[PDB]
């Protein structure tokens, strides 16, 4: 039972944190946006002052939903339903 | 212009990260969502081992670029507009 709606589609933080992460390309031809980049925690620990991993405390990731369109019928150009996803966006130093 | 079905399909870091931070509405009845909750950090520094802030590090951010729809004309139920726009999730903690 569709709810048909019309739309119109017209910092170097992840390296100096001390929980730093890499940056994933998260890419579905059949959801808008296709391309979501997605952190991925470097280490369990954190980083001290000396540059070595501190497995004292721990990295984290940075989580949060949002709102994507997923092609409805497959690979339907012009039509979508709306979807939530969980998405990491970054990391940061929890103590445990 | 595109189809959209609305029928959508799918850890309390905050607090204990030296770069803690608090979480607040960003509401719009023009938007879906119509809430998203954003983060701010608590403190220009970070939480050191003896729980003091330490100005040699600093809090920040960590930011992403999301998909929300605008309802175009203004306050129809039935017609939008797809807006990118720029939102703070959490709060990591870099060196200078
Ligand atoms: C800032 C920019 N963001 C992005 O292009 C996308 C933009 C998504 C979008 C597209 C179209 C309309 C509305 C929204 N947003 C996301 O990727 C995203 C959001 C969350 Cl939440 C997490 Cl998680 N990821 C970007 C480029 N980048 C290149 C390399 C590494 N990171 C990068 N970010
Ligand atoms: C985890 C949950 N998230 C949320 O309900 C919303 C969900 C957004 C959404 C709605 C409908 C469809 C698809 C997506 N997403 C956001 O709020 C959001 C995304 C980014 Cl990116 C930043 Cl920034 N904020 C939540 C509740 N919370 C209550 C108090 C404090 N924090 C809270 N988080």
């Amino acid at each position: 039972f569709p709810r048909t709606v019309m739309v119109n589609l017209n910092s170097d933080y992840y390296n100096r944190s001390t929980s730093p992460w890499n940056l994933h390309r998260n890419e579905d031809p059949e959801r808008y946006p296709s391309v979501i980049w997605e952190a991925k925690c470097r280490h369990l620990g954190c980083i001290n002052a000396d540059g070595n991993v501190d497995y004292h405390m721990n990295s984290v990731p940075i989580q949060q939903e949002i709102l994507v369109l997923r092609r409805e019928p497959p690979h339907s150009p012009n039509s979508f339903r709306l979807e939530k996803i969980l998405v990491s966006v970054g990391c940061t130093c929890v103590t445990p």
